[PDB]
């Protein structure tokens, strides 16, 4: 039979799950400054946890933490967390143009005549780049939340066709389309620390130049055995339309972007003191800079 | 049993395969200069290997060899190559117009109101022409890579309807369409030499006026027995729209063109010296001129 | 149905295969200098890629790269390579002796009377040595290509029987025999760089003291989980024959050695620029020195 | 048929197995010094190989090596060893008390009236601690062999109930019970060196802060891929009994503890010299200090 003297055993490793969800408006043009070129593309870093745990303050559109992040921030920081899945779906595109003008007046923005204009989406699958800089080096987290920011992919690309000649992956987005991109985080470890407003924290992934760090008092755990499948962030630009006579149209578009992230947070132990054991297994996530773009290549 | 004194036999005729891929933007108008006529059409010489082995330099949009061609150029030149299949697919057409104007102002380019405008594509299947010249005789390889160039088909064709009355093959391309054209090269021989920037090198084909040349020290190998099926390059022009009262619209369009070519290159022999035997079987491909257009007719 | 706006996706990770083949003559004696001892043995480093990618210049018997290596050297260096399988087969042994002499004359070389003489082949399977030096420390790549070179295994081994008392693996080779030894390289990674004439580059293997290096900008990928099966190079010497009265015969032999290596080289990306992404995953192969011998022991 | 010239191949990697067995007496009290508190607990480090390879000298109860360890010490040190399984079984508890006293006299030790008193056994499964110190910092190996020693778990724990409120795992031991605890060592590697009298040598385990070291001339082999199941040592104290009026009983107990460890030792190679190859794969075991306690936490 049962042990009449069995003692209550405390739970170990139990956790909770929190889902983050939000919606945003994004606008895009041909990523040009004057005549079309192939120097920049808008970048959407889906791997940046910051884009999901933060939102915009209604009064000044500044970056502010979501109620959910705010309420579990302390627990995350101390006991650890994992990111299972996260992603975005862009849809409901609305094409725009600024080619109409009044006599002795300037061009004004309007809807487009038809639905022929489209957005171009790229991924560096052939291994062109390792590290890039934002066109503006003073970009803030708020800006990124407001919209994907421009990244210089080829400072010397006067030829606007460079992107379509170089990027391995390419697809178009037009009215009626739905474009979904997701990322699954590595779940072998628990990660510690908060997700600051100063630097992007990457959803746990291991490959190429990308790597997370070992615990303060513990061995590093990672996939050393083989090359993992690399994950690519996306780059975009409204397709730059040139006419047969060299005329360049002024087109752009606005889309709705729905975001989601599934977070799992570790619970504190039973008792009345903060433990210390987690120092042996809590890994430190990889981080970057608001004005930098790191592309993973495992092959 | 096996021969205890068998010696290692060296491989013979082994080769490697390289695929070339790229994407480009093309623009077209009614191929006119003032009032519509039927004198010129844009030509897309899919048989020109140069269009696949070269690309555009990002800094000045000049012709430059692709990394792939660059890395196998030497081997190709000396040991030989074959072209299996190559082609293009034009899609995502975006119709354009320059008929809108502001009071006391000129016409400006804009998207089109509807999707009714379309591109006309022709092939000389009935045997009208043998040799044509480009409208401009100083065209460069870079220009051809940038866009299909104009070719004079009927210097005396004041009547803009001449093309639709004369060309045996004709089809239209409009928004949503995909137009694919391919060519399969003759594979009975291996060909030598580089693909220069000065003159177009034709994908091996035999028929009519078109022919490749014999090896330096060897017999010519070709299909002498029968007439092969001729291959036609395409000619285009945005359909020239005239109104009931003689008004002529200013229409054009931009499309995306994806290119591919499958190349097979012969490997050098085992050992430490360049051989000489290939001189007996390496044929010389047919070549043309950047300002000329040769049409094949085997029947 | 299909997407009317699908774009061409570029190939990724495609590669080519190159096989290297050659034949050589090797000669061996009892590895002695005067009276027999057990200090040296000829070594055949099958793991040295240099032995397969290089050959001998016909004019001066110096080391020179094979046409095949020469034509892919640049691509290998920049985009990466792997070695699948490589090896040698020694056969057609011809026993020799220098025991016959003319009155008031010296000994002269001749064929042997019978086929009783034989070659001894060893492998250090019991873990005797880690690192050894060549008897002559000024050995060149050309010498190694010309013939297996002497390596000092026991500087204090006056007793010529030491090798047969110590080496764990041993087999004999005589007329009619075929002795094949192969090595399979690790294929989890791509490796960069050329194979110089100055230092031996090892076919990728991981174990014991042997290890390859991490990419410039990427994580190291290797089998950390377990001990791999170690690979042993071979050591030889014509069996030293002593008579009942201490007389020492002067025997040797010549064999034919056929070599082969299967190389796989990565192709450059589509486009007109050299990429940089490979810096994240191209590992650096292990290298040694022409006058050193490293033996692997994983158990 | 068989090769008439086949040579004897030497054995490789062969080994021998040695089992260690012993019995001891352990005594325990409430781990207090005056009034009950929750600052210390007796610790039994089953992972310390020293507890199995050493015993007590009959003349002075000092630590001395067992005949078995003594006879294989040299071989272990040089050629390597592994620990498969080891453990203890505590049984035959005899409860004690010192609450009886004579008029105008002090308390004297006696058996207990009934079998209600019991021992408490804990394991830090919830990750409370990483590193602890022994109550006395001058503890010797002999002391540990003589009995489990006190370790300070909470220097500020005046509240004697702290242990039962904090430790995740807890069970009781009373008359008639048998408490068995075992540990299985990692067997992927061979380990070298002796097991000194100065510092505890841990049975090979990898996880959290715990790790073994790489060979002198070889790659480190360990489970990097995932978090292993951590192993916990035990902590004890006779249950501190307080009466309804605050009276504190003086209880304790004595048990018999049977120990065992299965060791596998590698044999030297055939021949007449000590080899050197083992330097490439013999790992170095993790070690600690006689006055320290390291707790593993992999999650
Ligand atoms: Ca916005
Ligand atoms: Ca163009
Ligand atoms: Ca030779
Ligand atoms: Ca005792
Ligand atoms: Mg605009
Ligand atoms: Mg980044
Ligand atoms: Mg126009
Ligand atoms: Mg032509
Ligand atoms: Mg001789
Ligand atoms: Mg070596
Ligand atoms: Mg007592
Ligand atoms: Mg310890």
């Amino acid at each position: 039979g049962p042990d009449p003297h069995r003692c209550l055993q405390f739970n170990t490793g139990d956790s909770i799950h929190i889902t983050f969800q939000t919606r945003r408006y994004f606008e895009f043009d041909a990523a040009n400054d004057g005549n079309f070129d192939g120097k920049n593309l808008y970048c959407l870093p889906l791997h940046w946890m910051n884009l999901y745990l933060y939102g915009l303050k209604s009064s000044d559109s500044s970056a502010t933490e979501t109620q959910r992040y705010k309420m579990v921030k302390s627990m995350m920081k101390t006991y650890g967390w994992k990111v299972h899945k996260a992603g975005v779906v862009m849809h409901s595109m609305v094409p725009l143009m600024k080619d109409l003008k009044v006599s002795g007046g300037t061009s004004f923005e309007t809807l487009t005549f038809t639905d022929t204009p489209y957005l171009e989406i790229f991924k560096d699958t052939t291994g062109l780049h390792n590290q890039l800089s934002t066109k503006e080096t003073d970009v803030t987290l708020a800006k990124w939340i407001q919209n994907p920011q421009l990244v210089t992919v080829q400072s010397t690309a006067a030829n606007y066709e460079d992107p379509i000649q170089q990027f391995g992956f390419m697809e178009q987005m037009r009215t009626g389309d739905r474009k979904a991109y997701t990322i699954h985080g590595d779940t072998r470890n628990w990660y510690g620390g908060e997700i600051p407003t100063t630097g992007p924290t990457f959803i746990p992934k291991w490959g190429g130049q990308i790597k997370w760090d070992k615990p303060s008092l513990g061995n590093l755990v990672y996939p050393a055995d083989h090359h993992t499948n690399d994950w690519q962030q996306i780059f975009m630009r409204m397709s730059p339309i040139k006419g047969p006579n060299g005329d360049e149209l002024k087109l752009g578009c606005r889309v709705q972007a729905d975001f989601f992230l599934h977070l799992e947070v570790r619970l504190p132990p039973q008792g009345c003191v903060a433990s210390l054991g987690m120092l042996q297994y809590l890994h430190a996530p990889c981080t970057g800079q608001l004005n930098k773009c790191y592309i993973m290549h495992t092959n």
